[PDB]
């Protein structure tokens, strides 16, 4: 941000009316749906009262498969003392405190969270107006930076706390703004550099950077009269530098633990992980994903990373090795690389839980642009959520692109994207955090052509404690109860995902909602067919139980061990 | 802080090491003058060692009045399994974790604050190292700027945590970089004035800022649609405007309930106190103190409006006290008072929170005269904590101030102790009344090296009146309080001789300018020259024996290493 004026320029009383407005419809429809309020039908219309009841929230909704609130927007309206009131989302959540579990300690910061959701709305409508199929074909970055929701189950899901305004219009991933790394030299005995297969540490970052940087890096060193042989090179968020590891890691700089080495050339935009980098000025180079120190301190733990390229090894080698899967198309994007820093006094001083052990580590993850064949494009799974600001949903755009029936289109989807979560889950007992941003969906003509995983290591599990895997890997191994296992793709996927999809297919008028679930159960089928000799797996795990679980994700939110209250029909039961 | 290179710049090997070196040297000399570790002598050395005992610091010393540990930084050596080890102000405090009670939950957090104390440590041996007679010859703001020490009781003193280095760089003391403020325009349905005797708000607005700023601003809010009328002017720090207002506030920015006016056009520097601001455009204009949600130990800082609206009224009722009493008018004794205060009231995160919540310490501000106008010929202003300033070199700051008045050193004192000691004394007896009377709430005016007369600061937040049943205007009754009456005069053993009395006697006995014994005969004589000059207080003065043997040891460091009286001092007035 230059002038103050400019800092917030994005903050007007319509955008704000305009954001407190989206946001309460989306609190009113997934409190509604997680059963933390009980909305009233009177007339045709529906009411949703405060703790007090002194003030009412009355609108107009239709109920869809999986409890889905769809809410109109413009339908909402406050009432109190028989006056009408403006709609104002911190009132709002005050006014629930106690409907939704906010303790005394949490609502401030809570409310926090919100002011800073609503301002994030505020400057994405500052944005030039974008429509569904003009963002469908504007390419991967565009559509990266060109989401508006966020996670569609959580309402404080777009918090960018710790940010000033100046650092929000510098770094959040919706402004698009391009962001230079800085680079620190670490000193061998306090940081540690771990590679996959097929990386010398030499070549990698001669790769990234280009020799001239490299070597103008290590002239910074020699300067010092230090040995460039003794040290490693870590890229740095520049907020982690200037905020945080310039002030809190002090003592290395003085004492040449760390060097501050200088940016680097690339341009980078931060995607909606707001510390994970991809490189616009080469393409083809690595994500980088920073130790960044904003509280929801988060960050990026070294423990945890000496493994990481060996699990996505590992997985690389089992999807290859797996016909079933390999005839998905099914591809990750590993973590290749890793580096973590070792603060030794901060150590002694804390437990393994503290936030001073995670603001000092970076990895590196491949870019998925070389796999790319003609005619195909890059979209975050993401995208298939996002509406534009008439209504037009992105997945329709992309149908319509298609020409294709668009159930179709959806089998094609799900053939790339939901079977490998089957079978994972039944040939391996093998299962992700499939939501969708973690998921790249590669698009050809409109269509699906294959998916692309990512963020494997800290998401992976195995639930076979005493399965055969490399010492490395076996740590991705855990107990989970066998009445539980099955959510993973109940929740994740079906509650969580499929529930807004269908819900926009049919709003749009593309596809109805009993298509779209019999697809889905058409698909399963075929799996189940194609694997026999898998059959007692699917009967102790059956897919098409006539209920299962609701999984409640504001709940978990709103408490800082799952939040299971009550059970959801099964779309593909009857099917 | 432009450059990435300028943004360590200051962090050398070197510099580091010399920061390590004398903040061991302060917690070795504070932490056993607060009996947290006893040194044991060894031969011709003293020596403490860690709490597992397998690493010892050792040390000369020498012993001083009010058990101050005259320690030499230049001797202290750290030693395991009979190697000798390089001093680590970090590996010190984890080394001596359960002597100084730091648990495990802040140990983390005094690491961090240790840290940013080195850092300002290393800053500060970046600046010019100037000598103690020309920062004396030097003007308020040079001496306000220049000093290094901080408080000098407390070992983790400086810390400024919530800056980054560009903020630091931009906005600490010892920086002297120019600060514009940032004006808010706030809806009097969420803000409140509140105004001192002969205050009257359009005309103190147009004082501060001119008619030409104050047009500009009311032109913003007229492009806006909104009616000057219904707002009131807030300046703010920077810092806070772009990292905490711009964000947390942001339902208030939009709604319009505070309009972000623009930068004021005068230049300011941070005082000592970085939350407040001395105008260098025009010196006779007001100290604007602002909202700054820094962190202290973990806990954010900020300028609440509770007490806010009685602010002005309790320096007007001082102030006229002082008016009115013929021992503190012969004192010279005056203050600058806080003439002006200003709140807002976020009503949201008031239903949100309780009373002692950061979310309402955010946005406040209050204006205090300038000293600049009060001063005659010759006259000039210094911060009384440059007495116990040392240079580069080790030559006292009061030392200079001595050699240029051509006084006796115990002239030069006892002029200075009925500047400044005199009406703490005074007050106490006459009208039960304390202060926070340490070096950075006086000012001191000096003329040819002498101090004239001293100037209170900081005194709504700080003052108390130790009578429940004292006469008092309503708005400043709450200034009251009852204490224990065994604890009254520490206010005066405490925050005058052992945090401040006992650094000045020592500088001035080490540059061989005066002998301790001869301070504290000073300090006697003004005492009874003051009590034979007021018989009609004779029996409060043998009530509250300033010439008792012995006085409760108060520990500073104890309190915060605990985020919250251990032993006696020989009173140094024994036989004086
Ligand atoms: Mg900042």
């Amino acid at each position: 941000h230059m002038s103050l004026a400019d800092s917030v320029a994005h903050l007007s009383p319509e955008r704000w009316e305009q954001a407190n407005r989206l946001l309460i419809r989306k609190a009113l429809a997934e409190f509604a749906h997680e059963r933390l309020i009980t909305p009233e039908r009177d007339g045709d219309v529906y009411v949703v009262r405060s703790d007090d009841g002194l003030t009412g929230y009355r609108f107009t909704a239709a109920v869809r498969t999986l409890d889905h609130w769809q809410i109109d927007a413009d339908s909402i309206s406050r009432h109190r003392d028989g006056e009408e009131l403006p709609l104002a989302a911190l009132d709002f959540f005050i006014e629930l405190k106690d409907s939704l579990g906010l303790s005394d300690e949490i609502l401030p910061v809570y409310l926090e969270e919100i002011s800073s959701t609503l301002s994030g709305t505020c400057y994405k409508l500052t944005k030039p107006r974008i429509t569904a199929a003009e963002l469908a074909a504007g390419g991967f970055q565009a559509i990266e930076t060109g989401m508006t929701e966020g996670h569609p189950c959580f309402v404080a899901n777009n918090g960018r706390l710790g940010f000033g305004i100046h650092e929000y219009l510098s770094y959040a991933p919706e402004t698009a703004s391009p962001v230079r790394l800085v680079w620190l030299a670490a000193h061998r005995s306090r940081a540690a550099f771990t590679a996959g297969v097929g990386i010398d540490y030499e070549s990698f970052v001669r790769q990234e950077l280009g020799e001239e940087t490299v070597d103008r890096f290590h002239g910074v060193l020699r300067e010092r009269g230090l040995d460039p042989a003794d040290y490693l090179f870590i890229p740095v968020h520049p907020w982690q530098w200037w905020n945080k590891l310039s002030v809190t890691f002090a003592a290395e700089v003085a004492r040449q633990h760390l060097v501050c080495l200088g940016e680097g050339d690339d341009e980078y935009l931060a995607q909606q992980s707001i510390r994970t980098f991809f490189n616009t000025s080469h393409p083809e180079k690595h994500y980088v994903k920073t130790a960044l120190s904003v509280i929801n301190m988060r960050g990026l733990s070294a423990a945890y990373m000496e493994a990481t390229p060996a699990i996505n090894d590992w997985l690389a080698q089992l999807i290859e090795g797996d016909p079933v899967l390999k005839a998905t198309g099914l591809t990750i994007i590993r973590e290749r690389a890793a580096v973590g820093y070792r603060h030794l006094e901060y150590e002694k001083a804390t437990d393994r839980y503290s936030p001073y052990r995670k603001m000092l580590a970076a990895l590196w993850r491949e870019s998925p642009v070389p796999s790319l064949r003609d005619g195909e494009s890059l979209a975050t799974m993401a995208s298939l959520l996002h509406v534009d600001h008439a209504g037009a949903s992105f997945a329709g755009a992309l149908i319509a692109r298609s020409g294709l029936a668009p159930a179709e289109w959806l089998r094609r989807y799900l053939r790339a994207y939901y079977t490998p979560l089957l079978h994972s889950f039944y040939a391996y007992d093998l299962v992700y955090m499939p939501h969708g941003e973690n998921v790249i969906l590669v698009l050809k003509d409109g269509v699906v052509e294959r998916a692309i995983y990512k963020d494997i290591a800290e998401e992976i599990c195995v639930m076979d404690p005493d399965a055969v895997l490399p010492p490395e890997v076996q740590r991705i191994r855990a107990e989970v109860p066998e009445d539980t296992k099955l959510l993973s793709v109940f929740t994740d996927v079906f509650d969580c995902f499929f529930r807004f999809l269908a819900v926009n297919l049919a709003s749009e008028g593309v596809l109805e909602e009993d298509d779209f679930w019999r697809t889905v159960a058409e698909v399963t089928r075929e799996y189940q067919e194609s694997m026999p000799e898998l059959a007692d797996k699917f009967r102790q795990y059956d897919m098409f139980a006539p209920e299962f679980a609701l999984s409640c994700l504001n709940r978990l939110q709103l408490r800082n061990a799952l939040q299971l209250v009550g059970t959801l029909r099964n779309p593909i039961a009857g099917f």
